[PDB]
């Protein structure tokens, strides 16, 4: 089925990675996008088990497959660090307020 659950959206691992290298490339361009600037550091308040090393950062993935540009990021985040390594995908969907449940 889909590599990652977020919610009700069902992304590959392909989508994650086309994801992850756009908000890693802004990332060491030192740019951002959207009103919310991203991708912007990703605090982990939630405690998740990552086993690359931090600093994070989120950048949204899109239920559409196209790459954020800016506008709604709607609920999806792929997480990455400066090695440009996956951290995890994380998700606001089923979680309450700014927190976030890591996708299945």
């Amino acid at each position: 089925a889909c590599d990652y659950t977020c919610g009700s959206n069902c992304y590959s691992s392909s989508d994650v990675s086309t994801a992850q290298a756009a908000g890693y490339k802004l990332h060491e361009d030192g740019e951002t996008v959207g009103s919310n600037s991203y991708p912007h550091e990703f605090r982990n308040w939630n405690g998740f088990d990552f086993s690359v090393s931090s600093p994070y950062y989120e950048w949204p993935i899109l239920s559409s497959g196209d790459v954020y540009s800016g506008g709604s990021p709607g609920a999806d985040r792929v997480v990455f660090n400066e090695n440009n390594q996956l951290a995890g995908v994380i998700t606001h969907t089923g979680a309450s307020g700014n927190n976030f449940v890591e996708c299945t």
